[PDB]
Protein backbone atom coordinates (compact mmCIF):
# COMPACT_ATOMS: atom_id res chain seq x y z
CA UNK A 1 0.00 0.00 0.00
CA UNK A 2 1.05 3.49 -0.93
CA UNK A 3 2.37 5.79 1.67
CA UNK A 4 0.65 9.16 2.15
CA UNK A 5 1.99 12.66 2.75
CA UNK A 6 0.29 15.79 3.98
CA UNK A 7 1.96 19.05 2.84
CA UNK A 8 0.58 22.07 4.69
CA UNK A 9 0.58 25.15 2.50
CA UNK A 10 0.23 28.62 4.05
CA UNK A 11 0.41 32.11 2.67
CA UNK A 12 4.05 33.13 2.44
CA UNK A 13 5.40 29.61 2.13
CA UNK A 14 8.62 29.16 0.18
CA UNK A 15 7.25 27.81 -3.10
CA UNK A 16 10.44 25.88 -3.98
CA UNK A 17 10.28 24.14 -0.60
CA UNK A 18 6.67 23.27 -1.31
CA UNK A 19 6.91 22.09 -4.91
CA UNK A 20 10.19 20.17 -4.75
CA UNK A 21 8.97 17.86 -1.96
CA UNK A 22 5.51 17.41 -3.52
CA UNK A 23 6.96 16.56 -6.93
CA UNK A 24 9.73 14.26 -5.66
CA UNK A 25 7.34 12.46 -3.31
CA UNK A 26 4.87 11.90 -6.20
CA UNK A 27 7.77 10.56 -8.29
CA UNK A 28 8.27 8.07 -5.44
CA UNK A 29 4.67 6.90 -5.68
CA UNK A 30 3.60 8.60 -2.48
CA UNK A 31 0.06 9.87 -2.41
CA UNK A 32 0.54 13.55 -1.58
CA UNK A 33 -2.16 15.96 -0.45
CA UNK A 34 -1.33 19.67 -0.74
CA UNK A 35 -3.55 21.12 1.96
CA UNK A 36 -4.32 24.81 2.23
CA UNK A 37 -4.07 26.11 5.75
CA UNK A 38 -6.63 28.87 5.06
CA UNK A 39 -9.10 26.81 3.01
CA UNK A 40 -9.41 25.60 -0.58
CA UNK A 41 -8.36 28.89 -2.20
CA UNK A 42 -5.13 29.54 -4.08
CA UNK A 43 -2.13 30.35 -1.94
CA UNK A 44 0.27 33.24 -2.63
CA UNK A 45 3.74 32.03 -1.81
CA UNK A 46 6.74 34.04 -0.68
CA UNK A 47 7.99 34.88 -4.18
CA UNK A 48 4.42 35.33 -5.51
CA UNK A 49 4.02 31.94 -7.17
CA UNK A 50 0.32 31.05 -6.69
CA UNK A 51 -0.44 27.38 -5.97
CA UNK A 52 -3.92 25.83 -5.84
CA UNK A 53 -4.13 23.32 -3.00
CA UNK A 54 -5.66 19.89 -3.51
CA UNK A 55 -7.91 20.41 -0.47
CA UNK A 56 -8.39 22.53 2.61
CA UNK A 57 -6.49 21.43 5.70
CA UNK A 58 -9.84 20.84 7.36
CA UNK A 59 -10.84 18.38 4.71
CA UNK A 60 -7.44 16.79 4.38
CA UNK A 61 -7.36 16.03 8.10
CA UNK A 62 -10.48 13.92 7.74
CA UNK A 63 -8.67 11.72 5.22
CA UNK A 64 -5.66 10.93 7.45
CA UNK A 65 -3.61 9.79 9.06
CA UNK A 66 -0.57 10.36 6.99
CA UNK A 67 2.79 8.64 6.92
CA UNK A 68 4.46 12.09 6.91
CA UNK A 69 3.42 15.65 7.66
CA UNK A 70 5.55 18.15 5.78
CA UNK A 71 6.09 21.78 6.74
CA UNK A 72 7.66 24.01 4.07
CA UNK A 73 9.60 27.06 5.10
CA UNK A 74 9.44 30.71 4.17
CA UNK A 75 9.31 32.92 7.28
CA UNK A 76 5.78 34.16 6.82
CA UNK A 77 4.50 30.71 5.91
CA UNK A 78 6.19 29.22 8.97
CA UNK A 79 4.69 31.90 11.18
CA UNK A 80 1.22 31.14 9.80
CA UNK A 81 1.82 27.43 10.54
CA UNK A 82 3.05 28.34 14.07
CA UNK A 83 -0.08 30.39 14.80
CA UNK A 84 -2.58 27.73 13.70
CA UNK A 85 -4.48 25.65 16.22
CA UNK A 86 -5.31 23.24 13.43
CA UNK A 87 -1.63 22.66 12.71
CA UNK A 88 -0.96 22.21 16.44
CA UNK A 89 -3.56 19.42 16.56
CA UNK A 90 -2.29 17.71 13.41
CA UNK A 91 1.28 17.73 14.63
CA UNK A 92 0.42 16.56 18.16
CA UNK A 93 -1.60 13.70 16.74
CA UNK A 94 1.21 12.79 14.38
CA UNK A 95 3.74 12.78 17.15
CA UNK A 96 1.33 10.74 19.40
CA UNK A 97 0.96 8.05 16.71
CA UNK A 98 4.68 7.89 16.13
CA UNK A 99 4.48 9.24 12.55
CA UNK A 100 7.15 11.17 10.69
CA UNK A 101 7.20 14.96 10.71
CA UNK A 102 9.43 16.76 8.20
CA UNK A 103 10.18 20.47 8.15
CA UNK A 104 12.51 22.69 6.12
CA UNK A 105 14.16 26.16 6.42
CA UNK A 106 11.96 28.24 8.84
CA UNK A 107 9.43 25.37 8.90
CA UNK A 108 11.03 23.75 11.99
CA UNK A 109 10.18 26.84 14.05
CA UNK A 110 6.54 25.71 13.87
CA UNK A 111 7.68 22.58 15.74
CA UNK A 112 8.94 24.89 18.46
CA UNK A 113 5.72 26.88 18.55
CA UNK A 114 3.69 23.70 18.90
CA UNK A 115 6.10 22.02 21.36
CA UNK A 116 6.83 19.15 19.02
CA UNK A 117 9.87 16.92 19.13
CA UNK A 118 11.72 18.51 22.03
CA UNK A 119 15.00 16.79 22.74
CA UNK A 120 15.71 16.10 19.07
CA UNK A 121 18.63 17.12 16.91
CA UNK A 122 17.37 19.62 14.31
CA UNK A 123 18.61 21.92 11.60
CA UNK A 124 17.05 25.02 10.10
CA UNK A 125 17.97 27.76 7.71
CA UNK A 126 20.99 29.52 9.26
CA UNK A 127 18.91 32.64 9.75
CA UNK A 128 16.26 30.74 11.69
CA UNK A 129 18.68 29.12 14.16
CA UNK A 130 18.24 31.62 16.98
CA UNK A 131 14.45 31.43 16.78
CA UNK A 132 14.50 27.61 16.78
CA UNK A 133 16.98 27.49 19.68
CA UNK A 134 15.04 29.81 22.03
CA UNK A 135 14.96 27.87 25.29
CA UNK A 136 17.42 25.17 24.26
CA UNK A 137 14.71 22.61 23.61
CA UNK A 138 16.51 21.08 20.60
CA UNK A 139 20.14 20.39 19.77
CA UNK A 140 21.32 22.23 16.70
CA UNK A 141 22.91 20.64 13.68
CA UNK A 142 24.48 22.14 10.54
CA UNK A 143 23.85 19.00 8.48
CA UNK A 144 22.03 19.74 5.26
CA UNK A 145 19.40 17.17 6.29
CA UNK A 146 19.02 16.06 9.91
CA UNK A 147 16.95 13.10 10.99
CA UNK A 148 16.57 12.19 14.62
CA UNK A 149 14.05 9.41 14.55
CA UNK A 150 10.66 10.78 13.59
CA UNK A 151 11.78 14.45 13.30
CA UNK A 152 13.36 15.23 9.92
CA UNK A 153 14.63 18.75 9.24
CA UNK A 154 16.56 20.59 6.55
CA UNK A 155 17.98 24.03 5.77
CA UNK A 156 16.85 25.86 2.65
CA UNK A 157 15.76 25.89 -0.97
CA UNK A 158 19.08 24.39 -1.97
CA UNK A 159 18.61 21.43 0.37
CA UNK A 160 15.08 20.69 -0.77
CA UNK A 161 15.97 17.80 -3.08
CA UNK A 162 18.05 16.16 -0.30
CA UNK A 163 15.16 16.77 2.14
CA UNK A 164 12.57 15.27 -0.21
CA UNK A 165 14.74 12.23 -0.96
CA UNK A 166 15.29 11.70 2.77
CA UNK A 167 11.53 11.61 3.21
CA UNK A 168 11.29 9.11 0.30
CA UNK A 169 13.98 6.94 1.88
CA UNK A 170 12.24 7.01 5.26
CA UNK A 171 8.89 5.97 3.76
CA UNK A 172 9.75 3.83 0.74
CA UNK A 173 13.36 2.84 1.34
CA UNK A 174 16.82 3.50 -0.02
CA UNK A 175 16.33 1.74 -3.36
CA UNK A 176 13.23 3.72 -4.30
CA UNK A 177 15.04 6.93 -3.29
CA UNK A 178 17.98 6.04 -5.51
CA UNK A 179 15.69 5.19 -8.44
CA UNK A 180 13.82 8.51 -8.07
CA UNK A 181 17.08 10.43 -7.71
CA UNK A 182 18.78 9.37 -10.91
CA UNK A 183 16.39 11.00 -13.44
CA UNK A 184 16.57 14.31 -11.53
CA UNK A 185 20.13 15.06 -12.72
CA UNK A 186 21.38 16.08 -9.24
CA UNK A 187 25.12 16.63 -8.80
CA UNK B 1 16.08 49.55 -14.69
CA UNK B 2 14.90 46.10 -13.78
CA UNK B 3 15.31 43.29 -16.18
CA UNK B 4 12.21 41.32 -17.21
CA UNK B 5 11.59 37.62 -17.73
CA UNK B 6 8.79 35.79 -19.47
CA UNK B 7 8.20 32.22 -18.21
CA UNK B 8 5.86 30.28 -20.49
CA UNK B 9 3.77 27.81 -18.54
CA UNK B 10 1.96 24.96 -20.34
CA UNK B 11 -0.02 21.99 -19.16
CA UNK B 12 2.38 19.22 -18.24
CA UNK B 13 5.29 21.51 -17.45
CA UNK B 14 7.77 20.31 -14.84
CA UNK B 15 6.68 22.37 -11.84
CA UNK B 16 10.14 22.37 -10.20
CA UNK B 17 11.64 23.72 -13.42
CA UNK B 18 8.98 26.40 -13.43
CA UNK B 19 9.04 27.50 -9.80
CA UNK B 20 12.79 27.37 -9.15
CA UNK B 21 13.59 29.81 -11.98
CA UNK B 22 10.66 32.12 -11.16
CA UNK B 23 11.59 32.27 -7.48
CA UNK B 24 15.35 32.68 -8.00
CA UNK B 25 14.83 35.32 -10.68
CA UNK B 26 12.48 37.28 -8.35
CA UNK B 27 15.14 37.01 -5.62
CA UNK B 28 17.47 38.67 -8.15
CA UNK B 29 15.08 41.58 -8.60
CA UNK B 30 13.97 40.52 -12.04
CA UNK B 31 10.39 41.31 -12.93
CA UNK B 32 9.01 37.89 -13.86
CA UNK B 33 5.76 37.21 -15.68
CA UNK B 34 4.41 33.65 -15.45
CA UNK B 35 2.39 33.43 -18.63
CA UNK B 36 -0.13 30.70 -19.28
CA UNK B 37 0.11 29.26 -22.74
CA UNK B 38 -3.60 28.32 -22.77
CA UNK B 39 -4.96 31.49 -21.16
CA UNK B 40 -5.33 32.90 -17.65
CA UNK B 41 -6.55 29.66 -16.05
CA UNK B 42 -4.63 27.51 -13.58
CA UNK B 43 -2.14 25.11 -15.09
CA UNK B 44 -1.84 21.43 -14.09
CA UNK B 45 1.83 20.57 -14.09
CA UNK B 46 3.46 17.22 -14.69
CA UNK B 47 3.31 16.06 -11.07
CA UNK B 48 -0.14 17.65 -10.54
CA UNK B 49 0.98 20.82 -8.79
CA UNK B 50 -1.50 23.51 -9.98
CA UNK B 51 -0.02 26.98 -10.62
CA UNK B 52 -2.04 30.12 -11.38
CA UNK B 53 -0.29 32.18 -14.05
CA UNK B 54 0.16 35.93 -13.66
CA UNK B 55 -1.32 36.49 -17.13
CA UNK B 56 -2.20 34.76 -20.37
CA UNK B 57 0.59 34.50 -22.91
CA UNK B 58 -1.50 36.67 -25.21
CA UNK B 59 -1.58 39.44 -22.68
CA UNK B 60 2.00 39.01 -21.55
CA UNK B 61 3.24 39.39 -25.11
CA UNK B 62 1.71 42.85 -25.28
CA UNK B 63 3.83 43.90 -22.31
CA UNK B 64 7.19 42.84 -23.81
CA UNK B 65 9.83 42.62 -24.89
CA UNK B 66 11.58 40.66 -22.26
CA UNK B 67 15.25 40.34 -21.39
CA UNK B 68 14.79 36.54 -21.24
CA UNK B 69 12.21 34.04 -22.41
CA UNK B 70 12.25 30.90 -20.27
CA UNK B 71 10.97 27.49 -21.32
CA UNK B 72 10.52 24.93 -18.52
CA UNK B 73 10.72 21.26 -19.31
CA UNK B 74 8.46 18.31 -18.66
CA UNK B 75 7.84 16.32 -21.85
CA UNK B 76 4.18 17.17 -22.22
CA UNK B 77 4.76 20.82 -21.39
CA UNK B 78 7.58 21.00 -23.93
CA UNK B 79 5.39 19.39 -26.56
CA UNK B 80 2.66 21.95 -25.89
CA UNK B 81 5.27 24.73 -26.27
CA UNK B 82 6.53 23.09 -29.50
CA UNK B 83 3.03 22.97 -31.00
CA UNK B 84 2.15 26.62 -30.29
CA UNK B 85 2.22 29.22 -33.02
CA UNK B 86 2.22 31.87 -30.33
CA UNK B 87 5.40 30.46 -28.82
CA UNK B 88 6.97 30.26 -32.29
CA UNK B 89 6.34 33.99 -32.78
CA UNK B 90 7.63 34.95 -29.34
CA UNK B 91 10.81 32.98 -29.78
CA UNK B 92 11.46 34.20 -33.34
CA UNK B 93 11.01 37.79 -32.20
CA UNK B 94 13.31 37.22 -29.25
CA UNK B 95 15.97 35.71 -31.43
CA UNK B 96 15.55 38.57 -34.00
CA UNK B 97 16.10 41.21 -31.29
CA UNK B 98 19.13 39.41 -29.93
CA UNK B 99 17.49 38.60 -26.57
CA UNK B 100 18.29 35.66 -24.31
CA UNK B 101 16.33 32.43 -24.54
CA UNK B 102 16.68 29.88 -21.74
CA UNK B 103 15.32 26.35 -21.77
CA UNK B 104 15.64 23.35 -19.43
CA UNK B 105 15.22 19.52 -19.59
CA UNK B 106 12.82 18.78 -22.53
CA UNK B 107 12.27 22.54 -22.95
CA UNK B 108 15.09 22.89 -25.53
CA UNK B 109 13.19 20.60 -27.91
CA UNK B 110 10.75 23.49 -28.42
CA UNK B 111 13.73 25.42 -29.82
CA UNK B 112 14.12 22.63 -32.35
CA UNK B 113 10.44 22.65 -33.24
CA UNK B 114 10.52 26.40 -33.81
CA UNK B 115 13.91 26.39 -35.60
CA UNK B 116 15.54 28.57 -32.99
CA UNK B 117 19.25 28.85 -32.32
CA UNK B 118 20.53 26.34 -34.86
CA UNK B 119 24.29 26.02 -34.77
CA UNK B 120 24.47 26.45 -30.99
CA UNK B 121 25.88 24.17 -28.34
CA UNK B 122 22.97 22.89 -26.21
CA UNK B 123 22.21 20.45 -23.45
CA UNK B 124 18.96 18.74 -22.50
CA UNK B 125 17.78 16.08 -20.14
CA UNK B 126 19.66 12.90 -21.14
CA UNK B 127 16.39 11.32 -22.23
CA UNK B 128 15.63 14.22 -24.57
CA UNK B 129 18.99 14.16 -26.38
CA UNK B 130 17.90 12.11 -29.37
CA UNK B 131 14.84 14.28 -29.96
CA UNK B 132 16.90 17.49 -29.71
CA UNK B 133 19.61 16.10 -32.02
CA UNK B 134 17.28 15.02 -34.86
CA UNK B 135 18.92 16.51 -37.93
CA UNK B 136 22.16 17.55 -36.26
CA UNK B 137 21.15 21.20 -36.03
CA UNK B 138 22.80 21.72 -32.62
CA UNK B 139 25.98 20.43 -31.01
CA UNK B 140 25.34 18.44 -27.88
CA UNK B 141 26.85 19.12 -24.50
CA UNK B 142 26.69 17.22 -21.20
CA UNK B 143 27.41 20.34 -19.13
CA UNK B 144 24.85 20.86 -16.42
CA UNK B 145 24.26 24.37 -17.82
CA UNK B 146 25.29 25.29 -21.36
CA UNK B 147 25.38 28.83 -22.67
CA UNK B 148 26.32 29.58 -26.23
CA UNK B 149 25.69 33.26 -26.53
CA UNK B 150 21.98 33.96 -26.38
CA UNK B 151 20.90 30.28 -26.09
CA UNK B 152 21.08 28.99 -22.50
CA UNK B 153 20.12 25.38 -21.79
CA UNK B 154 20.17 22.96 -18.87
CA UNK B 155 19.35 19.35 -18.02
CA UNK B 156 16.80 18.58 -15.32
CA UNK B 157 15.14 19.36 -12.02
CA UNK B 158 18.45 18.94 -10.26
CA UNK B 159 20.12 21.55 -12.46
CA UNK B 160 17.37 24.11 -12.04
CA UNK B 161 19.14 26.22 -9.43
CA UNK B 162 22.31 26.34 -11.60
CA UNK B 163 20.11 27.21 -14.63
CA UNK B 164 18.29 29.99 -12.79
CA UNK B 165 21.52 31.46 -11.42
CA UNK B 166 23.04 31.39 -14.91
CA UNK B 167 20.08 33.43 -16.12
CA UNK B 168 20.60 35.85 -13.18
CA UNK B 169 24.29 36.16 -14.03
CA UNK B 170 23.53 36.82 -17.69
CA UNK B 171 21.02 39.57 -16.87
CA UNK B 172 22.22 41.11 -13.61
CA UNK B 173 25.84 39.99 -13.38
CA UNK B 174 28.05 37.69 -11.36
CA UNK B 175 27.88 39.64 -8.11
CA UNK B 176 24.09 39.67 -7.96
CA UNK B 177 24.09 35.92 -8.76
CA UNK B 178 26.52 35.26 -5.92
CA UNK B 179 24.47 37.36 -3.49
CA UNK B 180 21.25 35.52 -4.44
CA UNK B 181 22.99 32.15 -4.23
CA UNK B 182 24.28 32.35 -0.68
CA UNK B 183 20.92 32.39 1.19
CA UNK B 184 19.72 29.37 -0.84
CA UNK B 185 22.00 26.93 1.01
CA UNK B 186 23.21 25.19 -2.18
CA UNK B 187 26.09 22.72 -1.86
Amino acid sequence: ASKRALVILAKGAEEMETVIPVDVMRRAGIKVTVAGLAGKDPVQCSRDVVICPDASLEDAKKEGPYDVVVLPGGNLGAQNLSESAAVKEILKEQENRKGLIAAICAGPTALLAHEIGFGSKVTTHPLAKDKMMNGGHYTYSENRVEKDGLILTSRGPGTSFEFALAIVEALNGKEVAAQVKAPLVLK
